[PDB]
């Protein structure tokens, strides 16, 4: 079957090379999201773990952005290997919350035989565009893998979060599309909304050594949505211990100050026998934020040196900046360790400096492109990237979603490809 990057896999290549070795399958169709002509589909989540996955998506009626929210998909299912002996997903659960207007920010992780599900509940639009209305209220689902037929609250019901700690933070959610289980207590990327005026940052700790007109303030601005924000963003975890009698808590755990950026979707994932965590780059610090986590809690993770990948952004904060400047702007496209040893990473970026356009699958290390797909046109518009790699028949292979604009029906939808890493360079 299908199972977790885990032990000693296959080979694959290790030497930079332009042979195309890379060979991307289209495998959308499994999923319901090939999608119908005046529909947009929006805010995806994709995770995996241990031979299953969570889905996730938006279908608004017309506008992208503004259009009516039809409905929320919450479905679970099973990575498998369709006769071609390349991996697929199947859903075997499918749930939509009563009211699609009001879910946002959802975040899955996986446990012994169910997905849990941890959004929030906003009555004021995305918390993060209005955090001073939102109310800070939360909710989980928990989904069976395995639906067992009329199995009452077996194959889907809510949890009661009736304790949330959340230390000196006002509110906290969940931030980004998956996490990790720790035998057996759950970890979600989250973030904590921090009153700005109870953030202490020494502005002596903002580097602007040979950054022209880079003043020491904007490492401290750059921490909020805005200049004058309320809050503060800080990135970190939301722990969920299962086995806490009938009302577990969530915990809120904050991420250390090393290499500290605005707190921006994450993700926490197990590869090869130890979490990595992932923070996407939405203000200055723009080349590609990831690492082996030192310790889970608290939250405290090695960043990689990487030099070569980073991501587009607008006129302020462009691909490549590395210079604190005052902005808030990036996209998600994250990457999955698939080597340790050699510490070889694959993920789906777009390959552009001030437009979010280009999307090629690349295998990387810190200071080199190893190898590179691409994934549609070299003007195809694209947005949130995530990717997740596992094992099939020892062989490692990777799942990307991608947010592709369709020109067709003038919308944007997820694709889904399949990507076997090359066991050896040449075709
Ligand atoms: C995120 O969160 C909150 C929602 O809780 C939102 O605040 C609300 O925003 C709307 C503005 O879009 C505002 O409604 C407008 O209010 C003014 C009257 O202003 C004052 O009246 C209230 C009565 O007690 C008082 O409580 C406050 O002092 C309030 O400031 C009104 O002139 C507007 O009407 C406009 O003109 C035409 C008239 O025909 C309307 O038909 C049309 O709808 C117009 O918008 C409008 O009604 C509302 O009062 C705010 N709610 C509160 C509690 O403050 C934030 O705006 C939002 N923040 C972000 C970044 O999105
Ligand atoms: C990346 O570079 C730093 C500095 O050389 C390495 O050492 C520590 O890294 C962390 C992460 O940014 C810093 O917060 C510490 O101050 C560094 N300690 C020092 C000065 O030795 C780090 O190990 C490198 N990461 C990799 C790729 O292993
Ligand atoms: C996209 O942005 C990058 C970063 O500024 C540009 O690449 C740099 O181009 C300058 C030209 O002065 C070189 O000195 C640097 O070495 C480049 N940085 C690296 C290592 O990539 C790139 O040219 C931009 N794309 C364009 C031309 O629009
Ligand atoms: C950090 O440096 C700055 C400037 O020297 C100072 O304001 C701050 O007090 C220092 N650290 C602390 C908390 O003492």
């Amino acid at each position: 079957g299908v199972s977790n990057l885990v032990g000693l896999p296959n080979n694959i290549c290790l030497q930079k090379t332009s042979n195309q070795i890379l060979k991307p399958k289209l495998i959308s169709y499994t999923l319901p999201v090939v999608g119908q002509s005046g529909t947009c589909i929006t805010d995806p989540l994709l995770a995996m773990d241990e031979g299953y996955f969570a889905y996730s998506h938006l279908e608004r009626i017309g506008s992208c952005s503004r259009g009516v929210s039809k409905q929320r998909i919450i479905g679970v299912g099973e990575v498998l290997d369709r006769g071609d002996e390349v991996p697929s997903l199947f859903m075997t659960n499918v749930w939509t919350p009563p009211n699609p207007n009001t879910v946002y920010h959802c975040s899955a992780v996986y446990n012994n035989e169910f997905y849990y599900v941890l959004c929030a509940v906003s009555t004021v639009g995305d918390p993060i565009l209005n955090s001073t209305y939102w109310s800070g209220s939360l909710m989980m689902t928990r989904l069976a893998v395995k639906p067992k037929s009329n199995g009452g609250g077996y194959n889907q019901h809510q949890l009661a979060l009736r304790s949330i700690e959340k230390g000196r933070y006002d509110k906290v959610m969940p931030y980004g599309p998956s996490g990790i289980k720790q035998g057996d207590t759950l970890y979600f990327p989250a973030v904590g909304f921090l009153v700005r005026t109870e953030f202490k940052y020494n502005d002596s700790n903002c580097p602007i050594t040979k950054c022209q007109y880079s003043k020491p303030e904007n490492c401290r601005l750059s921490m909020g949505i805005r200049p004058n924000s309320h809050y503060i963003l800080r990135s970190g975890l939301l722990k969920y211990n299962l086995s806490d009698g009938e009302n577990p808590k969530v915990v809120f755990i904050e991420i250390s100050d090393q290499r500290l950026s605005i707190g921006s979707p994450s993700k926490i994932y197990d590869s090869l026998g130890q979490p990595v965590f992932y923070q996407a780059s939405f203000s200055w610090d723009t080349m590609i934020k990831f690492g082996d986590v030192l310790t889970v809690n608290p939250l405290v993770v090695n960043w990689r040196n990487n030099t070569v990948i980073s991501r587009p952004g607008q006129s302020q904060c462009p691909r490549f900046n590395t210079c604190p400047e005052i902005c808030w702007e990036g996209v998600y496209n994250d990457a999955f360790l698939i080597d340790r040893i050699n510490w070889i990473s694959a993920g789906v970026f777009l390959d552009s400096n001030q437009t979010a356009e280009n999307p090629v699958f690349t295998v990387f290390k810190d200071n080199e492109i190893l190898y590179r797909a691409q994934l549609a046109s070299e003007d195809t518009n694209a947005q949130k990237t995530i990717t997740n790699c596992f094992l099939l028949k020892n062989k490692i292979w990777c799942i990307s979603l991608v947010e592709i604009y369709d020109t067709g029906d003038n919308v944007i939808r997820p694709k889904l490809f399949a990507v076997k890493i090359p066991e050896q360079c040449t075709a």
